[PDB]
């Protein structure tokens, strides 16, 4: 049968401090995980994930069909042509079980020059009515900055792991322009569960979401305590154990590009499980014009012939491709 992936628990707390050797020891653990299955759990991360789960559940479980249409992305509501990324992603009973709510940088307002210029991938977030959902927007925006702070620290770990100065990635990850997103995903319990919402992998495994590489620099994921993720290895898919106290971390394909695939973007998929649960990714994206010069840590001179890829073009191309390959979520 199906083996279990080695997903080490890494105490990331030194990355918030000034003990440089302790940070190097974290970096070594990140390097090792990134060169093996590509996943690790960040522990001692400083975020109240219990409050995150509770507030998210309160939102998912209290929003009405009317509110969902009013917040829907353009894939579900033609009136909302400016909502490609941010908003509500509806379930379709009998056909599509998952639903979700995506939001972007709270600093994208009508005053922001990327909104004024109508640059692709930048949108103003949409929110439900505050009195129907008291505290939800406050919680969600606070959470964005809490996970931004964790992610910055993790990026310092990744930079050190690759032999760079600690700000090599983080200097491009800024509150004024980050394209990072939070998605609050509900995977429901359904009885009967409609087979139309279940995909069958080549290997026979029943899936809710097919294999993919993440469109991100890194991905910083909370999930409730229901095992579902699998990572591809040469010997087949391996189960990633759940941990509802930590953050599951992995690289996306922008990291693979800039490291000449030294830190691969691990291919992974979501098993079908008939259980009520949450999947709350934070996709760590840079700014639209951010460019990291590629390098090859395998080569003595570190030189890579790969082209510098602008983050915004990478993101626009990647989000569209992922919809085409794995379906509109
Ligand atoms: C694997 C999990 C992270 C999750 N899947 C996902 O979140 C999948 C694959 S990483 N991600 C996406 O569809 C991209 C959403 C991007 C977001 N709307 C945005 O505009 O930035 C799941 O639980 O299905
Ligand atoms: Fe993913």
């Amino acid at each position: 049968s199906v083996s279990k992936a080695n997903v080490p628990k890494i105490d990331v707390s030194p990355l918030f401090g000034d003990d440089q050797a302790a940070k190097m020891r974290v970096a070594q653990q990140i390097d090792a995980a990134s060169r093996d299955t590509g996943f690790f759990y960040a522990v001692n991360h400083g975020i109240n994930v219990q409050r995150l789960s509770q507030k998210t559940k309160e939102f998912h479980m209290s929003i009405t069909p009317e509110e969902k249409w009013d917040l829907a992305i353009r894939a579900y509501n033609k009136e909302h042509q400016d909502q490609v990324r941010a908003g509500y992603y509806l379930s379709i009973p009998g056909k599509k079980a998952v639903e979700s709510f995506c939001y972007l940088n709270p600093n994208f307002t009508p005053d922001h020059p990327r909104i004024q210029a109508k640059t692709p991938t930048h949108e103003v977030n949409v929110w439900p009515d505050e009195t129907k959902h008291p505290g939800f927007q406050d919680f969600a925006e606070q959470y964005y900055w809490d996970v931004f702070g964790l992610s910055s620290a993790l990026l310092k770990g990744y930079a050190l792991a690759l032999g760079k100065e600690e700000n090599f990635f983080a200097r491009h990850f800024k509150p004024d322009d980050t394209l990072a997103s939070v998605v609050l995903i509900r995977y429901p319990y359904l009885d009967p569960y409609p087979e139309a919402a279940i995909k069958t992998a080549a290997d026979g495994t029943k899936l809710s979401f097919e294999w993919h590489e993440d469109v991100s620099l890194i991905t910083v994921l909370y999930q409730s305590n229901v095992q579902n993720l699998q990572v591809e290895t040469a010997a087949g898919y391996q189960d990633i154990e759940a941990d509802d106290t930590g953050y599951l971390i992995n690289c996306g394909s922008y990291m693979a590009h800039l490291t000449n695939n030294y830190y691969k973007a691990p291919i992974h998929r979501v098993k079908w499980v008939n259980a009520e649960r949450q999947s709350l990714p934070f996709f760590v994206n840079l700014g639209y014009d951010s460019v990291i010069d590629p390098f090859d840590p395998r080569e003595p001179n570190g030189k890579s012939d790969r082209e510098p890829l602008s983050y915004g073009d990478y993101l626009q191309n990647g989000l569209v491709s992922l919809i085409n390959k794995n379906g509109q979520t």
